[PDB]
């Protein structure tokens, strides 16, 4: 309990980090225990780009019954590069900003960003996407670039591995000009309609060097926060640039939001990269738990705890969190091992979003993490399961219990339910309640199966059906998939899902994954064709859940159960509602071979998924009491005297038609995007980019609503 005179007083500073006006800056960060903090200018996020010189020096003022140190300085910093030097105890560190909301390479430095400016064209007049319940949300895992950066992915080589991947209009499986009918990357989203992304962590990680392209040899999952404030500049296409991270970022963002498709951001916040971060280079011994002056505690990984306990990182976390939901308009955080921040924390946090904005939507935004801790947590205080009463009802958990059920352990061959381990079904069954453990609303259970970490859902179905990486084809394996969004989708609160497990992404086998090979963490989208109907049944699920809200209310709903044991779990969720199916039964044969005979919720049922395609057509009715699910085969059913509620209409898409032409028309090329019919029709010049003098006015609507079947031209390049 280093500083917590000094952090009672002092709590509601504010203008910490910098703030940005066009005459004049104020900067503010707090050591009481430093002797001196001196304010340091530089020109660049690096010495490697062009001038890179330091500005100047500039000592901050202490206030003591604060313990603050704040500096205001007249002139135009926009864009200018800076850093504190810490000194404490005698020693001095450089601290890049604790505070940073921009960044240069891999965090280095901090820069001014005249926030507003960064702003993509079409930005002011952007949105939130909110849900209004949490449930409703289908997160979709991906790391950036995995869905990008393949060879055949379509997505244009300056694209491929980067924010603008999501924004790359058009794109077709191997890129080719045809009726080349996998269309890829960000019209896949379109086409599936995933509703909501979360991006793996894009935060600032040190685990990929930026100062050169990801590779099979430069990859991470970016567990390894270095600043929280900033995105990520590797997946810029121009890291050395703050803004450019930022606006592809919210073109990235406004892309998904134009599509209607929410953000959700990976945080984590439990610990950092580096016990020499800037925390510790600013408060030595305060941000960091320690048993003793001599040695951090490592209840989480990589030898140390956030002291999620002490006042002045309490604040850090819940004027961070706001910081992203104020500007990127991301809409919700996921929290690593939130097991090791204090209750006390997330509870403010929480509390804090609450009155972000003055309509209280953002009480809409998501937020939950893995409840877990990862080793000796050093205090007594958890964000654990047990504890879970003590949360806000609105932030949520990761519910291991249940996945083990659902698959069997992360990582061993030990077959879970799905491939036909009869004695999880018991625990599955009361993992579809939500209430895997004691929780609060469905906005806590992330419901979820798999993950980046251990085995990719296919890997393990197929390693745990007995053979390594085969690629296979098995209408078996291929089949066994679907079981798990089966339940996934199915169940109460947030459903979630690794990108591309609904076209059995392999992972080669992979356990720990984090820095293996392209060739391993890559989406070959040609799995998309050879794994169709896998996705085409996987879209046909979301367009179950999204039409039908007790599977997405934002309090419990709670399914009856109809077979809880053996290899069948079956279970209805029950509607009062009139524009919707009313009753939803979900069938789930763990076995990959037996066809059991089901009895079933209600007397009457049409079948809207047969585990081989899925979504609002019907596919089959049936009748009687009883239902079949066959082998692998994941089944729902909608009560058959209400099927025809959903009216709502088809998905008509619309089309830009964009036809490069630098001189003398002809075509230089022709994607052909296939936005939803909201939305809008946002398109870009990034063909004759690298080097060039192919360049053309732009001539065309450039933007606007899409429209449903019709073409918006544009002659960029």
């Amino acid at each position: 309990n280093y500083l917590e005179s000094y952090a009672s007083k002092a709590y509601n500073e504010s203008g910490l980090g910098s703030v940005y006006s066009k005459t004049s800056t104020t900067w503010k960060t707090w050591s009481p225990d430093a002797s001196s903090v001196k304010l340091k200018l530089y020109t660049t996020g690096s010495d490697n780009e062009a001038g890179a010189s330091a500005i100047g020096t500039y000592d901050m003022k202490k206030d003591s019954s604060t313990g603050v140190w704040s500096l205001n300085l007249s002139g135009d910093y926009k864009n200018k590069y800076y850093t504190y030097l810490v000194t404490v105890n005698g020693t001095t560190k450089e601290t890049q900003d604790v505070y940073s909301q921009a960044v240069g390479v891999n965090g280095n430095r901090t820069m001014v960003v005249d926030l507003d400016s960064t702003d993509p064209s079409g930005w002011s007049d952007d949105k939130h996407v909110l849900f209004n319940s949490a449930s409703e949300a289908a997160v979709w895992e991906v790391h950036v670039r995995d869905f990008s950066v393949s060879k055949n992915s379509g997505v244009s080589e300056d694209n491929k591995g980067k924010y603008l991947a999501f924004a790359e209009g058009g794109t077709t499986l191997n890129s080719d000009t045809s009726s080349s009918a996998v269309s890829t990357g960000i019209d896949y989203l379109v086409e599936q309609g995933i509703n909501c992304v979360q991006l793996m962590p894009v935060y600032d990680y040190g685990s990929v060097k930026e100062d050169v392209a990801s590779s099979s040899s430069n990859r991470n999952w970016g567990y390894d926060p270095v600043n929280y404030n900033a995105p990520e500049g590797s997946y810029s296409t121009n890291p050395y640039d703050g803004n450019t991270r930022i606006t592809e970022f919210k073109q990235m963002i406004q892309a998904l939001h134009d599509r209607g498709i929410s953000v959700v951001m990976d945080v984590v916040y439990n610990h950092t990269f580096s016990n020499d971060s800037c925390f510790n280079r600013t408060v030595p011994g305060y941000y960091y738990r320690m048993h003793s002056s001599s040695a951090y505690s490592n209840g989480s990984g990589c030898g140390n705890e956030t002291a999620s306990d002490k006042l002045m990182y309490r604040k850090y976390m819940i004027e961070s969190v706001k910081y992203w939901a104020e500007e990127y308009h991301i809409d919700g955080f996921r929290f690593d091992l939130m097991g090791i921040h204090d209750i006390t924390t997330m509870n403010d946090i929480r509390s804090a979003l609450d009155g972000l904005y003055s309509d209280g939507s953002g009480k809409k935004i998501l937020m939950y993490g893995e409840p877990w801790t990862g080793g000796s947590v050093a205090i007594s205080d958890g964000c654990s399961q047990s504890k879970a009463g003590s949360l806000n009802p609105r932030v949520g958990m990761f519910c291991d219990s249940y996945r083990d059920a659902i698959k069997g352990s992360t990582d061993g061959s030990d077959k879970g339910f799905v491939q036909g381990n009869t004695d999880k079904a018991g625990t599955v069954a009361n993992g579809v309640t939500g209430k895997g453990f004691s929780a609060q609303a469905p906005s806590q259970t992330i419901a979820y199966a798999d993950a980046h970490d251990n085995l990719i859902l296919w890997d393990k179905i197929v390693k745990s059906n007995g053979s390594s990486s085969w690629n296979s084809t098995s209408s078996s394996l291929r089949g066994q998939v679907k079981k798990v969004m089966g339940l996934l989708l199915t169940s109460q609160g947030i459903p979630f899902m690794t990108a591309g497990s609904e076209f059995c992404r392999t992972k080669q086998g992979d356990t720990n994954s984090y820095k293996s090979s392209d060739a391993i963490n890559e989406i070959d989208w040609s799995r998309v064709k050879t794994y169709s109907d896998v996705a085409a049944y996987y879209k046909g699920l979301l367009e179950i859940r999204e039409n039908y809200s007790p599977m997405k209310s934002s309090t419990f709903n709670t399914p009856s159960f109809q077979s809880t044991h053996g290899d069948v779990v079956a279970y209805t969720y029950s509607n009062n509602k009139s524009n919707e199916w009313g009753k939803v039964c979900v069938l789930v044969n763990a076995s990959s071979t037996n066809d059991w005979p089901i009895t079933l919720d209600g007397s009457g049922w049409t079948v809207v998924a047969d585990g081989t395609t899925a979504g609002l057509k019907s596919l089959g009715t049936v009748s009687g009491n009883t239902y079949t699910v066959p082998a692998n085969s994941a089944c729902v059913l909608v009560q058959s005297s209400t099927f025809n509620n959903l009216k709502v209409s088809e998905k008509t898409f619309g089309t830009v038609t964009i036809k490069h032409i630098d001189d003398s028309g002809n075509v230089l090329k022709t994607s052909t995007a296939k936005y939803a019919d909201g939305t809008t029709y946002r398109t870009y010049p990034d063909t004759t980019i690298l080097y060039d003098y192919a360049l053309k006015d732009t001539q065309g609507v450039t933007s606007g609503t899409v429209t449903g079947g019709k073409n918006y031209n544009v002659t960029y390049v």
